[PDB]
């Protein structure tokens, strides 16, 4: 276990600059097609190629000093009940996160597309609750004895698959329900002891989502050490300029008041209320449209500065691709795709 200092969560996000996550990567899944992945299978199933240091060194270089690992643990997790980790999985995420963490970086490391299993419903619960403890155990036994530089994140973006408001706060089971898991994540990493006694900690709402039926219902969990818990809103916002493939690609002065009163949002549903936040997702897609992203970008930065909100962004390695284009690194050139839209969040 290595030395840490006793920080504050508010402390700790005083120390961020910025963050990038390293996107459709770890949290790859090939649940559909390929059972029982090795590690670089995964890796490399979304097309991305593997990662290096060189990679996070130029992430470095261009500004961000913090780092979100997302990760996909179901294709790389065995049967109920014992939920054991594949080994080699667990080692390869080892090896990316000190990838950060050798870097003097913030990592932030989590589970993520784990929706199969983890449901949110009062018939799920005592299950899901067991896994949760499972392999929450497991992963905070293995990075038990990492500083205060690195966060764990309990979950990603629960929600009720399917659900007419899947996207739109579910329902207020579901809600609840939540609350539970996010508290049982809490109990786990801190049972482990050590450094993970202190460590800070990451929670999202139903689906990472701020608005008022997720911001009514969220239950800040119980904690045995004082001020260590971070609250991650994902906001892709303005969501028909920044999320919707088929949405405008200009950015207006209405853009900006919209985005002026959907960061005030997440600043008193949260930090205004002694809860610190981060923006643990945000970006805005290839439109072809550089100028309008340059815009959005800067309004973006400022006004998340202006309530003292970090902010991430969801960097997939996709530039023209058939999908969501959130690409900022070339992975393949070692080079900024668009320098234009990284001077426009540095500035
Ligand atoms: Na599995």
């Amino acid at each position: 276990p290595t030395q840490m200092r006793d920080l504050t969560a508010s402390q700790l996000l005083d120390e961020i600059t910025i963050g990038w996550n390293l996107g459709n990567t770890l949290d790859a899944t090939t649940t559909s097609w390929l059972p029982n992945p090795t590690p670089a299978q995964s890796e490399t199933a979304w097309g991305c190629p593997m990662t290096t240091k060189a990679m996070i060194d130029k992430v470095k270089e261009g500004g961000f000093n913090t780092v979100r690992v997302p990760v996909s643990w179901i294709d790389h997790t065995g049967s109920a009940p014992e939920y054991q980790i594949d080994e080699a999985w667990m080692n390869r995420v080892q090896e990316v996160v000190n990838y950060v963490i050798d870097n003097d970086m913030y990592c932030i490391l989590n589970i993520h597309h784990e929706n199969d299993w983890l449901i949110p419903t009062n018939a799920q619960k005592d299950s899901v609750n067991a896994r949760l403890d499972a392999i929450w155990t497991q992963i905070a036994t293995r990075f038990g004895s990492y500083d205060e530089h690195l966060i764990f994140e309990g979950m990603n973006q629960p929600r009720l698959v399917g659900d007419p408001n899947e996207w739109n706060g579910g329902n207020q089971e579901a809600r609840q329900v939540i609350n539970s898991y996010n508290q049982t994540f809490v109990n786990t990493v801190r049972a482990t002891g050590g450094n993970n006694a202190i460590r800070c900690l990451m929670v999202p709402t139903y689906a990472a989502s701020c608005s008022s039926t997720t911001v009514n219902d969220f239950v800040l969990p119980t904690d045995t050490v004082a001020n260590k818990l971070i609250v991650d809103i994902h906001s892709y916002s303005p969501y028909n300029f920044a999320l919707n493939t088929s949405g405008t690609s200009s950015f207006t002065q209405s853009d900006i008041s919209q985005l002026q009163w959907t960061l005030q949002e997440i600043y008193n549903s949260f930090g205004a209320k002694g809860i610190p936040v981060i923006i643990g997702q945000f970006g805005a897609l290839n439109k072809n449209n550089i100028n309008g992203r340059v815009l959005w970008g800067e309004n973006y930065l400022r006004i998340a500065k202006s309530y003292n909100i970090r902010c991430i962004w969801w960097d997939n390695n996709a530039f023209d691709t058939s999908g969501e284009n959130f690409g900022l690194l070339n992975r393949g050139t070692l080079t900024w795709q668009y320098p234009e839209l990284l001077e426009a969040m540095m500035k």
